[PDB]
């Protein structure tokens, strides 16, 4: 027992929600214990019911958000149940050495492993499966990716000596999918990941996804699963993309404070319209809602947003501010005396 | 009449030019009145005469640049003449609430609407049509996008307490187009936007444009329409892309001061070769010309620049500086005594 | 002889290595003399032996890294031997005027030219061939691109008044290739660049590379050609991409200090997971190795990394630090008493 620190078990929750944590803490470093269970399963990924052979951490795309503080140790038990067909591992971009932990975590079905990494670098970071060779992109684009947030012990700041505190946090994992089609253009179904591989790899090679989704499917965060907020709340939106670039935008809002490269040692940028998540990274945006109503959160390639699945909704309760925006005149017939050339 | 401020009507001009404005102002906030008239029309988009069914604000791709100051109110009359076939609206990324104004501006042919938004955020911002669902990307990639610049009341600064002033401003709107082809590879023509939709959507879904153009067509800002400047002038180049990333570069020059995310609350970066406009944003670069001659302004995917339409020219008058660059020896035969392995 | 400065001849070396230079210097400005010889040749670009008709500076993809200091003059002799078939030139993104020098350097086979440019802007910069029109992207994606680094005379700094010094430097040139295929999907071979052009241009137009390689071929910097380092060394990794975006990541490491836009007048960002090289630029990352072993350096589109060629290896000698990372329990059977739902 070389490392003599208190241990705290964390119970992960499904995205887009985040497990209970403190922003600022005066507790000393701890060993933060997490469990991730690989689950291969067929999943529905669009509003027409298209299925595909997914591979997940903890049954979700993305995998759950892990939250720790700078100087904590993160002890992760990775479990690969014998119902799975493939070997799996885990690479933490937050971690130092052994390909992020991938070189120390390769497990066959029926096995588990325990990795410990010190949280020396602050920010939001991707984690993903990376078995080796062509299996690396396949496992990642099959769903095996999530994120971890390493907070400064004093919480977030604006890079100019002022504390920032969020009232709410959501984790938006964006997933690029490569679903094979038949000669007529219909999506193909398979009985196992292995059976889907060869056809999937051919789609992957042309670098054009068939779907780009938040929280694992088109429409996942719309309708009854819209994200809630209230006028005045400061909301942190963590966005990850393990394989492909994204350009997040909150329609009707802004990024008040944005860490587009995702690392809290760097001052955020202010007042952004659209920000950029480089493939293989996580970023974070804070926004204080000023108006009630529906907001769309998109990647601002609008073809991907509207036609390939990459739109979420916020439903924000409160009172409308006519000073910031008003409909001066409702739609009305163009006046007869108008000249509109 | 709740809002008791002076009103000023602005007459928009066609890009790449910009309407008359002040950089720094000591005037107080005003209500700045703008009119945008939707025009659906067939337009020529390449040097071989390819046409396509465009949808525009004020008859241009991009729509005109609107320029106001922080704290002004922007009162926009959007007009959809009865000669048009589709409903249209407007989303200002500069604005707060109601999906940028889209939720308050949906008008059928024969209607107009008046929206007012407070200019609380400084920078250059996209505006675009966003009717709903799949119509959002279609209207945007059909040409319905422009930009607005919200200047600080004191004008631009270098983020380190020094004023920056431009001698000239140009607005470069970049447009990704998705023109259908027949089985032989020739571009298809249609009699209406509605007729073009189904085939266009199929091209859009594969996320590869057929054309990438500045000011609405290949060659628009070359030849007799090159952009003018003079040695010593500080030129602001505003660049927008409503749907797709771009990587601007001034061949033979630099970005002296670049706001790649486009927001003046952030200090610019200095001395860039190439900068990055994330899809769904505007950015801005200042450059002081040091040499006369022709400059090419490109997106630095050179296939897009040279082969899909995305090159503009500057023609810069003045005297050559041999200290910065000189041809020491003109092309000459390789000397006989040379060894060139 | 207007310009009365000392002259120093530099002998270039093949990437990923870099010619001998000083980081900080107290020498005054000099005329730094470089020679680049164009070589058109067939080259092997993947592990299955696929060939293609390359065009290079000095026989390598990328062309060699040139290193000078701010205020030096760079006198480049460009040679186009009569064994070549095409005209060639050179555009330095570091240079001011005449399209970066392209407008002063066009040479036919059998000719040479001498260009001098003043190194007024600090950073890493692309150089590339740019003959005119469609020949520009073709020559660049055929291999005619490299980089130059213009160091501050005091060496690198952290943007906060502290010197940074590298123990080692590597230059990683990333190349997007567009190799034609026959109706069965096999790569086509040609006897000359001219013969390959028409088919290559058709691939280029669809903006999807067939290969994305470091140092000119899949596997170039893996196996016996892995990059060496030692625990404790600060390694500068210069990354260029003349045509297409990249997202570098050091698997198991970080970017301690990253200039993603590549320009040393801007403070670096700290502690990045993944950074972004915009097409038509160079960037640079410093990392101090903390753990021994194999590291993969990738573009973090993992399909491109694992399946299209874009992976390099570092082999790092030293002692493992169990505090930063440890395997707490090796892979073992899932305990009978476990519940893993
Ligand atoms: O800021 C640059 C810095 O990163 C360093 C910090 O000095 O270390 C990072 O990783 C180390 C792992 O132990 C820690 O010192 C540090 O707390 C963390 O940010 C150096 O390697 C370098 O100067
Ligand atoms: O996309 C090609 C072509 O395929 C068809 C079926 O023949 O539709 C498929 O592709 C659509 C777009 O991805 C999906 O909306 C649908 O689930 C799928 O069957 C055609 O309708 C389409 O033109
Ligand atoms: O700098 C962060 C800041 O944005 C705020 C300014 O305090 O507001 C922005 O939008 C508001 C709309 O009224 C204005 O206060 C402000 O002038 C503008 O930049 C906050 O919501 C937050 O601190
Ligand atoms: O691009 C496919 C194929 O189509 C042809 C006509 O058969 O040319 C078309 O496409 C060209 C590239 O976009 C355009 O230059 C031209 O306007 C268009 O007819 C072929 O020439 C080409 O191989
Ligand atoms: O920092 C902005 C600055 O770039 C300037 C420097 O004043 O010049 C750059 O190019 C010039 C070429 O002579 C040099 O003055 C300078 O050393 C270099 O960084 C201006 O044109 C402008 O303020
Ligand atoms: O990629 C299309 C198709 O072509 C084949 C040969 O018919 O393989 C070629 O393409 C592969 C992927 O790029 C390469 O691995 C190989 O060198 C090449 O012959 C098929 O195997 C493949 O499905
Ligand atoms: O140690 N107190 O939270
Ligand atoms: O299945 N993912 O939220
Ligand atoms: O672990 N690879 O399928
Ligand atoms: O109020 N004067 O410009
Ligand atoms: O048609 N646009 O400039
Ligand atoms: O308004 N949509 O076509
Ligand atoms: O001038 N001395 O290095
Ligand atoms: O051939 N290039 O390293
Ligand atoms: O110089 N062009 O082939
Ligand atoms: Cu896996
Ligand atoms: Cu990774
Ligand atoms: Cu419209
Ligand atoms: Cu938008
Ligand atoms: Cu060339
Ligand atoms: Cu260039």
């Amino acid at each position: 027992d070389d490392l003599k620190l208190p241990r705290q078990r964390v119970d992960l929750v499904a995205p887009p929600f985040v497990h209970v944590h403190e922003q600022a803490t005066k507790q000393g470093p701890k060993i933060m214990e997490f469990k991730l269970v690989v689950q291969e399963k067929k999943m529905v990924i669009d509003e027409k019911g298209t299925t595909f052979q997914a591979m997940t951490f903890n049954g979700s795309m993305p995998g759950p958000l892990m939250v720790v503080h700078e100087g904590d140790y993160v002890e992760v038990t990775l479990v690969n149940p014998a119902t799975n067909t493939m070997p799996h591992n885990i690479d933490f971009h937050s971690a130092t050495g052994a390909l992020g932990g991938g070189a120390l975590t390769l497990i066959n079905p029926g096995e588990q492993v325990v990795l410990r990494w010190k949280a020396t670098r602050t920010g939001v970071f991707v984690y993903h499966c990376a078995p080796g060779g062509p299996m690396i992109p396949w496992h990642v684009v099959s769903g095996m990716n999530g994120a971890v947030m390493v907070l400064p012990r004093d919480g977030l700041n604006d890079g100019h000596g002022h504390s920032l505190r969020y009232d709410r946090i959501y984790y938006i994992g964006e997933q690029d999918l490569y679903v094979p089609r038949d000669e007529k253009g219909n999506f193909k179904s398979y009985d196992s990941p292995g059976e889907a591989y060869s056809d999937t790899e051919e789609v992957m090679r042309k670098l054009t996804p068939t779907h780009v989704v938040f929280n694992g499917k088109a429409g996942a965060l719309t309708g009854k699963n819209a994200l809630n907020a209230n006028v005045g709340e400061n909301v942190l939106i963590v966005h990850s993309q393990a394989n492909r670039d994204s350009r997040p935008h909150l329609i009707g809002g802004h990024g008040d404070y944005v860490w587009e490269t995702g690392k809290f040692s760097n001052a955020p940028e202010t007042g952004l319209e659209t920000w950029f998540i480089r493939g293989g990274s996580a970023g974070a945006a804070l926004y204080k809602f000023l108006q009630p109503g529906i907001y769309a959160y998109v990647t601002h390639n609008l073809i991907e947003a509207a036609n390939l699945g990459a739109t979420a909704h916020f439903k924000v309760e409160g009172k409308w501010n006519d000073d910031l925006m008003t409909q001066v005149k409702a739609p009305a017939d163009i006046p007869t005396g108008s000249t509109n050339e």
